[PDB]
């Protein structure tokens, strides 16, 4: 599993110029689920995006709370380009889940999250659709996680 | 040297509430520089993205067109945060080029990009300053590049 987190503040998911979701200030992960992911991988990933300190405390120390902390959003979109094997110049996706057990996992994952946080600050794209995401990235921030290696 | 790249339909950065730089259709880069990275990974990095095959064909074939081949837009910001989190839960710094070396090869890298594409299609944040970069992401398309290993 890998996931591209950035620190929004705001984000949003459209699709066809339908707003589906939009967050305020938290954070947009990015998600790709690998043939390989097992739940363990899943239930490491949550605690690694809800954990992870990319906010600023009162008086301003960067890296010092989590989205958790700051009781702020996340948008997840699911995201099979990041399992991307780069021979050549052409991506090959070899690597990611196909998208009939991939659904279920990503549901699986949202589900977890929602439970392991707050379901009402958790919000989503549309797994099948063509989307456009709104990333107001603040920062920029943006950090790479991997959970095969936790 | 690590990059984020993202397919955008635009994208933009705003500084202090100003638009200061803006790009429609392309990809937006964010790269981040290493303290081992060498003018070596930096020519590797640009052909990288320059041809990094994101865009479809003119019949709607995925996967097909770099950003050279449909002439679109690139805008590139700078992003120190890329580097391996590994232990702890916040990101790490440790392995990132100190600001001061990383500016000149930040720059050196706009500079090939200009080089090697067109200098017209190429915009960029500013190093310094706290942005926020608006991603229109198209998809959406996301890809990590690495140079060195
Ligand atoms: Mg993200
Ligand atoms: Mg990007």
């Amino acid at each position: 599993m890998k996931a591209v987190v950035q620190r929004v503040t705001r984000a949003s998911v459209t699709v066809g110029g339908e707003q589906i979701s939009a967050i305020g200030r938290g954070i947009c992960v990015l998600l790709g689920i690998s043939l390989e992911d097992t739940q363990k991988e899943l239930e490491h990933m949550v605690r690694k995006i809800l954990n992870l300190r990319v906010f600023e405390d009162e008086s301003g120390k960067h890296w010092s709370k989590s989205v958790m902390d700051k009781q702020y959003e996340i948008l997840c979109v699911s995201q099979f380009t990041l399992q991307c094997v780069l021979k050549g110049n052409k991506p090959d996706f070899h690597l990611a889940m196909p998208t009939e057990q991939a659904e279920g996992f990503y549901n699986s994952f949202l589900e977890q999250l929602r439970k392991t946080y707050r379901p009402e600050l958790i919000k989503d794209g549309k797994f099948g659709a063509y989307m456009q995401v709104h990333i107001q990235n603040d920062g920029p921030v943006t950090i790479e996680l991997e959970s095969p290696a936790p």
